[PDB]
């Protein structure tokens, strides 16, 4: 199967509609396959167990692939950001906010999805909003680094989940479903487009 | 908004389809998912062919802006190859009478013919199903426009049927990856 696609979520939740697109089965390496005519599709969830995300769900970064799509949740903390909305990210910042220090890195727009910038932080925003921030997540920076590390293009899905304030945490807890499905929705057209006959 | 049915002749046939989005189970065999713009329900028969669409689907509902058969069609014509994915244009019965269907975009184009019983004559027919000429027919009942998914599962030769059950997974997740795009058509 020729071209081989690795999709990455941070969580079960986030792969969860995904997971029920294609007849995966889980192999002895403890991840999910599916293949099927020239392609092979993989998913890894990041965090499974516990209470953060470890480096080593990603390190050393899985060799052979020819794209990353990471599918996540991000939180808007620009109003103008409607909720349940698909964005494909343009460039992903990691923030320290203990220092200011910033790293950035260009990531691959996939065709037909809205644009928006993606900032990570380690800890979830609730501080409400911020005029230089749009959608904002945990795990993107982090992927799209180790990407860099086996020369794979990487690009990323991102539905906004949530308002970035304490209020706004609801919508996120109660509608897990309805967010899994949006990547669901955008991730099948890509797929689609790779199928080689 | 958009209002769309999809009807399965069995629950092999529908699977795939069904795991497509979180459905609610509304009643035996009638599964229901909506977003703000769209209502997809599916109804899979309880029994194959003109019996399980009298059953199911008479009276025929109303409300829908389309309805869609989809499900798995034997090739009478050795140039059709299996596991490909059609649209139906016409279905006609092979024991009477011809329909228009009308094409979903971007997929290969065949005629169907649908049959009381069993058809395995071998090889002018191209696709053959049992349910897909009862079902138009019940879709102009109401003026509804009426499109068809028939996906490749066997040739119409003696113990064709082997190739399909050795195929349900994928010859339900063909139809599942020509259906998943439609919904995203009405959005």
């Amino acid at each position: 199967s020729m071209f081989k696609l690795l999709l990455i979520f941070a969580d079960p939740a986030e792969a969860a509609r995904t997971l029920s697109l294609f007849p995966f089965s889980l192999n002895k390496e403890n991840f999910y396959t599916y293949h099927t005519e020239n392609v092979l599709l993989d998913v890894m969830v990041l965090k499974t167990w516990g209470y953060r995300g470890v480096v080593q769900a990603l390190s050393p970064p899985p060799s052979g692939y020819d794209l990353w799509i990471n599918a996540g949740f991000a939180g808007a903390a620009n109003p103008n950001i409607p909720l349940l909305k698909t964005y494909t990210i343009t460039s992903v910042k990691e923030l320290t906010p203990t220092t200011s220090v910033e790293e950035e890195l260009e990531v691959t727009p996939i065709p037909r999805l809205p644009l928006a910038q993606l900032t990570s932080v380690r800890s979830p925003y609730r501080d409400g909003f911020h005029e230089h921030l749009q959608l904002v997540d945990m795990e993107g920076f982090f992927i799209a680094k180790q990407a860099s590390l086996v020369a794979c293009p990487c690009s990323m899905i991102k539905v906004s989940s949530n308002y970035t304030t304490r209020e706004g945490q609801d919508f996120l807890k109660n509608n897990k479903v309805k967010l899994s499905q949006k990547l669901a929705e955008a991730i099948f057209p890509i797929y689609s487009s790779f199928i080689d006959v």
